[PDB]
C-alpha cells in the first residue's frame, strides 16, 4: 500500500504513497504484466467533476472553503441541468499542465509547469482551428527557441459533434507506395497520405513532403489546409565530421506535436488538443531515421563509413546508430533549434522524479517508454526502478478518425 | 481467454494461450504496474497438489498422461508425501523439470537453447568438501576449453529450512572488490560484501583488481567453509581491440563462464537452494553491464579519454561512442581466444525465432521487456518492438535472499 522504489546504481530508495489517487485500470493483473504493450452519462460525470474540482481547490489551499463548496455546487447544478459543465479558465490551464505531469511515458515532464495554454474552445470551424494551429505552430516554434504549447479545442457533447485533428502530429511527412514495391517518404504515414490525396491534396511524391492538416470542427467531414511552408522549421542533417552526411538528403522538422490523442480533465473529453515540446535526439537518430519500418537508413549509413557488414558481431549497426545520432544533435545545435539528449534528458528526469516524490509522493512512469532506444544502461533511468499508473487529468490514446468517422 | 502481443516492426500478431496455466503472482495489480521492480518449510496439504501439477505435465509431455505408469507415480508420491512429508524426483523428472525452469525464465534471452542443458545430478552429495568436487567438475564440464556448454549441477532439496544447501557465491566465478580506506574501490564493487565475508571466512585476498573469489560452500545448513577453484579451470579472456593497440593496456580481462549460483530452483513444489547453473556471455553483459556500470568496473571515461573524444559535453555522445567500441573489443577477444560468446544482435533474432516456436507449439513464451532488450542500442534489436506477456509459469528459478543474511552460525 506504502511502495519502494530502488536506483540500483545509487542505492537510493524512495516511497510512493500517490498511487493510492491511481483511478483508472491499467491492463496488468496479479497473474500477468502487460507493461510492454502499447495499448493494454451525468451519473459518472458527478464524481469525476468533484475528484477534479477538490484536487484544484487543494492545490490552491482553499480545500474545503466556500469558494470550493460554492464551485462544487454550481458544477453539479450545471451537469443536472445540461448533462455537462464548462472549466475555467483557471482550471483549464491546471487540468492541461496536470494532464503532462501524469503522462507515465514522457521523459521531459521536468518542463511540466511551464505549458503555455491556448484555449481555443470558441473555435467553430474548420477554418478557426487552422489558424488556431498556425498560431500554436508560431509560437512554439519561436525561431528555433522552442516552447511548450497546448491547443484546446471544444469538448466533446454527445460524440457526433467531436473537433479532431486527423494527422498524428500537426507536422509529419507522407509517405507513398512504389510501383517498385518499396515506399518512398516516411512509411508510418502511408494511410493518412492516401487519405490525403482521396480527399484531394496535391502531392509532391518527394521523400520529405510534409503533410496537410486534415481539420474536423463540430463532427463535421475534415478539411484539408496546407501549413505556410515559413512556419515549418526544417534541419537539414550534417555530420561534424563525415563530410560525405549531408549528401543523403536527409531532414527533419524542428516542432513535435502530437495532435491525435484526447485530453481528459474532470471528466470532460478534449478531442482536440495538439500539444508541442522540443526532441530528444534519439526520437529522429534511432526511431525516426533507424527504424526498420521508418526511414531505415542503417544500411546506406554503414556503407559510407566502409564498415564491416559482414558480420553482426562487428557492431557496425551500433557504430552507425552512434554516428546519425551524433549528426541529428549537432545539425539541431548549429541550426539553435532546441534540442536535448539522451543523457541530459534522463538526467532531468531523475532529478524530476526525487521532487515529485519529495513534493507529491510518486512520480507515475514506464520504464518500457522512459528508457531511451539506445545506450539504455549508461543512462540513469535503466537503473531506476519506477511505478506506472495512471492518474487524471490524463492525455489517453483514442482510435483514427477515420475508423469512427461517417461521412 | 486469448491474450494478443504485436510486433511494431513487423505488425505480426501472436496469440498467447499459455497464460492460463500461470499460478505464481507478478506484483502487479489493475491500479499499479512493478513491471521495472526487480524483486516485486512447506505443509503436506499444499505440497500434493503441487507434485501432481508437475507430474501431470510431465506425463502429458512424454505422451503418457492418464496411463498406468503416470496413475502410479502419482500414488507413490502422494503415499511418500503422507509418511514422509517430502518426495523424490526420478531422474527423469529432474532433467525435465530443470530444463523447464529454464525455459520459464522470463527474463532470459538465451531460452533458445533451453532443451540442450546438461543436468548434473548432486543429490547423493552431503558435505561442503563434495559440493567443491561437484562444482569442479561442472566447470571442466561447461568450459570445455572455450566451446562453451550449458550446464547445471542440482544439490538435495530443502527439508525443513535448516539443512540448506547454499552456494554463497552469487555466481561460482566472480572477482573480488576491496573498499579502500580513502573511499575508492579495486576490483568489482558488486562483490564487495561477499568479499569481505570470505575474508573475515579466512581467505588470504591477493588484493589486486581481477581476483577469482573463493567458493563460500554451505551442505546440510552447516556452517560454510572455503575452497580455491583450481587456476587453470578458470578460462579468462584478456581484452583487446581490433584497431586501438591501446586498449590492451587497459589491463582488462572478463571469465569466460557465467554461472549463476545463487537461485532457487522449484520444481514440482520441491526447493532445490543450491543449484548453480551457467551458460556462455552475450557481449553486453560485460561491455556495458559490467565494465561501464557506474557502481561496476566504470571504465567509459578512461576509454573515451584514450579516443580522445570530446568529453566537455554530453551532447557529443562521447559516452556512446566508448561504449560500442568496448563491447567491439569484448566480442573481438572471446572470438580471437576461441571462447563462445553471442552478440546482442544475434541473441535477439535467436530469441524472437524461439519465442515464434513457442507460440505456435506451446501457446506462449512468458518473457520479461525491461530484462530481454539489451541495454545498449534497444530499439534496432528486434525484441524492442516485440510485445512480451510475462507470467510465472513452474517449474521455476526464483530469487532467494543471500544466505549471510538468514544463516543461523553453529560456531
Ligand atoms: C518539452 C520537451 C519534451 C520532451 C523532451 C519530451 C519527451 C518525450 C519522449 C521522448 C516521449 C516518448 C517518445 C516516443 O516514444 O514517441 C514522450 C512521450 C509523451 N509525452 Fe513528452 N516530451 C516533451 C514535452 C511534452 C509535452 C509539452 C507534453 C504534453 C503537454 C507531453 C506529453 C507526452 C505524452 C502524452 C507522451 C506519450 C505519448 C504517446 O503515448 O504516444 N510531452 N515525451
Ligand atoms: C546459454 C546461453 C545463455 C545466454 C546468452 C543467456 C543470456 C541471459 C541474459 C543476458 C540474462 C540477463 C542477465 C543479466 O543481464 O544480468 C539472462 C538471465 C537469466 N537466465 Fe540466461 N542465458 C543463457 C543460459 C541460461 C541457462 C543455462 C539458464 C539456466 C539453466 C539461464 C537462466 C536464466 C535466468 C533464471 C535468468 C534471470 C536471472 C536473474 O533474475 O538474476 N540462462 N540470461
Ligand atoms: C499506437 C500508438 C500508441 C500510443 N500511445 N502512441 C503512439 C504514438 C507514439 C509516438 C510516435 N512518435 C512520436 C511521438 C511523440 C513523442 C514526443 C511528443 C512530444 C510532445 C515531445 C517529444 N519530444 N516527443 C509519439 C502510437
Ligand atoms: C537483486 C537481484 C535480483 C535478481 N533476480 N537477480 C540479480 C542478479 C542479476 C544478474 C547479475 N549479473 C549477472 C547475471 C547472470 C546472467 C546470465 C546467466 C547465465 C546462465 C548466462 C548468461 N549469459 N547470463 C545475473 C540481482
Ligand atoms: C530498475 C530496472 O528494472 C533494473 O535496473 C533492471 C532493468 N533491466 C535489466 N535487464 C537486465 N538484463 N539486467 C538487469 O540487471 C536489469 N536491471
Ligand atoms: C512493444 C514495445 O512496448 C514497443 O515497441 C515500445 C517499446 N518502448 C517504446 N518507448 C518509446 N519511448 N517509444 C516507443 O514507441 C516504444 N515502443
Ligand atoms: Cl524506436
Ligand atoms: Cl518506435
Ligand atoms: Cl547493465
Ligand atoms: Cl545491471
Ligand atoms: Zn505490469
Ligand atoms: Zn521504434
Ligand atoms: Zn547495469
Amino acid at each position: 500500500r506504502f511502495l519502494k522504489v530502488k536506483n540500483w546504481e545509487t542505492d537510493v530508495v524512495l516511497t510512493d504513497t500517490l498511487h493510492l489517487k491511481s483511478t483508472l485500470e491499467t491492463g496488468c493483473t496479479e497473474h500477468i504484466c502487460m507493461g510492454s504493450i502499447v495499448l493494454p452519462t451525468k451519473d459518472q460525470l458527478f464524481p469525476l467533476a468533484k475528484e477534479f474540482l477538490d484536487q484544484y481547490y487543494s492545490s490552491i489551499k482553499r480545500f474545503g472553503s466556500k469558494a470550493h463548496m460554492d464551485r462544487l455546487e454550481e458544477v453539479n447544478k450545471e451537469i443536472e441541468s445540461t448533462s455537462t459543465y464548462q472549466l475555467k479558465d483557471t482550471e483549464l490551464i491546471y487540468g492541461a499542465k496536470h494532464a503532462w505531469r501524469n503522462a507515465s511515458r514522457c521523459v521531459g515532464r521536468i518542463q511540466w509547469s511551464k505549458l503555455q495554454v491556448f484555449d481555443a474552445r470558441d473555435c467553430t470551424t474548420a477554418h478557426g482551428m487552422f489558424n488556431y494551429i498556425c498560431n500554436h505552430v508560431k509560437y512554439a516554434t519561436n525561431k528555433g527557441n522552442l516552447r511548450s504549447a497546448i491547443t484546446i479545442f471544444p469538448q466533446r457533447t454527445d460524440g457526433k459533434h467531436d473537433f479532431r485533428v486527423w494527422n498524428s502530429q500537426l507536422i509529419r511527412y507522407a509517405g507513398y507506395k512504389q510501383p517498385d514495391g518499396s515506399t518512398l517518404g516516411d512509411p508510418a504515414n502511408v494511410q493518412f497520405t492516401e487519405i490525403c490525396i482521396q480527399q484531394g491534396w496535391k502531392a509532391p511524391r518527394g521523400r520529405f513532403d510534409v503533410l496537410p492538416l486534415l481539420l474536423q470542427a463540430n463532427g463535421n467531414d475534415p478539411e484539408l489546409f496546407q501549413i505556410p511552408p515559413e512556419l515549418v522549421l526544417e534541419v537539414p542533417i550534417r555530420h561534424p565530421k563525415f563530410d560525405w552526411f549531408k549528401d543523403l538528403g536527409l531532414k527533419w522538422y524542428g516542432l513535435p506535436a502530437v495532435s491525435n490523442m484526447l485530453l481528459e480533465i474532470g471528466g470532460l473529453e478534449f478531442s482536440a488538443c495538439p500539444f508541442s515540446g522540443w526532441y530528444m535526439g534519439t526520437e529522429i537518430g534511432v526511431r525516426n531515421y533507424c527504424d526498420n519500418s521508418r526511414y531505415n537508413i542503417l544500411e546506406e549509413v554503414a556503407k559510407k563509413m566502409d564498415l564491416d557488414m559482414r558480420k553482426t558481431s562487428s557492431l557496425w549497426k551500433d557504430q552507425a546508430l552512434v554516428e546519425i545520432n551524433i549528426a541529428v544533435l549537432y545539425s539541431f545545435q548549429s541550426d539553435k533549434v532546441t534540442i536535448v539528449d539522451h543523457h541530459s534528458a534522463t538526467e532531468s528526469f531523475i532529478k524530476h522524479m526525487e521532487n515529485e516524490y519529495r513534493c507529491r509522493g510518486g512520480c507515475p512512469a514506464d520504464w518500457v517508454w522512459i528508457v531511451p532506444p539506445m545506450s539504455g544502461s549508461i543512462t540513469p533511468v535503466f537503473h531506476q526502478e519506477m511505478l506506472n499508473y495512471r492518474l487524471t487529468p490524463s492525455f489517453e490514446y483514442q482510435p483514427d478518425p477515420w475508423n469512427t468517422h461517417v461521412w
